[PDB]
């Protein structure tokens, strides 16, 4: 890919734009970065400190208008296309119905990270194992692959006290492990907040895929809302599915904490290849087809990149984080449209790319 640089009057719908919600977030990002270890540069190779200095340009500043918050990134930053078009879809954390009992109705757990289940590295991984898994299980015999969503749902963990809570739905669930975060209600009222820790370490497999692939949906309509009816019509069959991938995430009590380790804002933080782009930086998207997010209008908006996800892979490719519960998820659920990305870079680190 290449990203060439352009002015902020190339960018569609700048002007219109209020960055405010975003000097909080980067606020945010920089106090972790000075009592955490650095976010990994990527490979199109911004690194940690490079965006430190435009953070706390952000930190020394008084922003008390739209205005003057486009002038902060105008005056500290230079934006630049990116060319793979780019693409979005997008993700929510939705409120999940459990139970601190188990019983008939309230009988799929949600699980901490078991102690088996380590990070692999060069120190432990065993000869032959797969090196693109980042978890594996630590047994008497070394280490081995950590078992799959099929053999945790069909009870291999049971009876060690690893349960957060039991839902009631195993649909809705999966849905959690795909967005990677939950608000947990109780049957009194108490909310507790989950986010992933850890996961078995085989790769994800989108069961949206499997499903058009198969041709039990339309590519032309299809939806999260889609997914959900067709799997609430065929209950049989649902278990085959969502089998079909084999991760499994595991969660801790914790918008929600993500991989960039601070709270995602509402309708602000995107998603973006891990191994490409690095977390904490500005994008600036532009999805002129994707109106539901605008009432109506085009989604032209600053963002920063406050969290990954496997099945974000590519330069331009995004999740765009719609908010926490049903209608964030009903507004997440249709997302699925073309984006023209524009990163903007720190002005010191811009050079190099000019």
């Amino acid at each position: 890919f290449s990203i060439d640089e352009v002015s902020f009057r190339d960018l569609p719908g700048w002007g219109q734009d209020d960055p405010r919600k975003l000097f909080p977030a980067m606020a945010t990002i920089l106090s972790h970065l000075r009592n955490a270890k650095p976010y990994r540069t990527g490979a199109l190779g911004i690194t940690a400190a490079e965006l430190v200095s435009l953070l706390e340009l952000a930190e020394r500043g008084q922003v008390n208008s739209p205005e003057q918050a486009r002038q902060f990134f105008e005056t500290n930053s230079v934006p630049f296309r990116i060319s793979p078009s780019g693409f979005v879809t997008a993700f929510y954390e939705p409120e999940l119905e459990v139970s601190a009992t188990p019983d008939d109705v309230w009988r799929y757990p949600i699980y901490r990270r078991p102690p088996e289940l380590v990070d692999i590295d060069n120190d432990n991984r065993p000869d032959g194992f797969d090196p693109s898994y980042a978890f594996g299980k630590a047994d008497e015999e070394g280490i081995s692959y950590f078992p799959d969503r099929r053999a945790i749902d069909e009870g291999c963990l049971r009876g060690r006290g690893l349960e957060i809570a039991w839902a009631r739905s195993k649909v809705d669930l999966f849905f959690v492990h795909v967005q990677g975060a939950a608000r947990l209600v109780f049957p009194d009222g108490a909310i507790k907040r989950i986010t992933y820790a850890a996961k078995a370490g085989h790769v994800f497999s989108p069961i949206g895929r499997l499903l058009l692939d198969r041709g039990e949906l339309d590519p032309k309509t299809i939806s999260m809302q889609t997914i959900r009816q067709w799997l609430a019509d065929h209950p049989d069959e649902v278990d085959g599915v969502l089998w079909h991938n084999r991760s499994y995430i595991f969660f801790r009590e914790a918008g929600p904490i993500a991989a960039a380790k601070v709270p995602l804002v509402a309708g602000r933080a995107l998603a973006v290849d891990r191994l490409i782009h690095t977390f904490g930086l500005p994008f600036f998207i532009h999805a002129p087809t994707l109106t539901h997010l605008d009432d109506g209008k085009p989604f032209a908006r600053l963002m920063l990149a406050l969290d990954t996800g496997s099945a974000i892979v590519g330069p331009a490719r995004g999740d765009i984080f719609t908010g926490s519960g049903f209608e964030a998820g009903e507004l997440a659920g249709t997302v699925r449209n073309e984006a023209d990305f524009y990163i903007l870079l720190p002005r010191i680190a811009a050079e190099r790319y000019r």
